């Protein structure tokens, strides 16, 4: 249902943000 | 100093997100 989708998405987010503050600190240190 | 600005909002997104799940986690039980 709705909530399971919204579970996907919440979870698809915290990946997507984690992945691009990793990268971040990474060309930060550069 | 809006580099700054805008790392400080990932990071405060991020915590939010995980805040989102980490309740969801905690409720598992009750």
């Amino acid at each position: 249902g709705q909530l399971e989708q919204e579970i996907a998405a919440l979870n698809q987010q915290i990946a997507a943000l984690k992945q691009r503050s990793a990268a971040l600190k990474w060309q930060i240190q550069g």
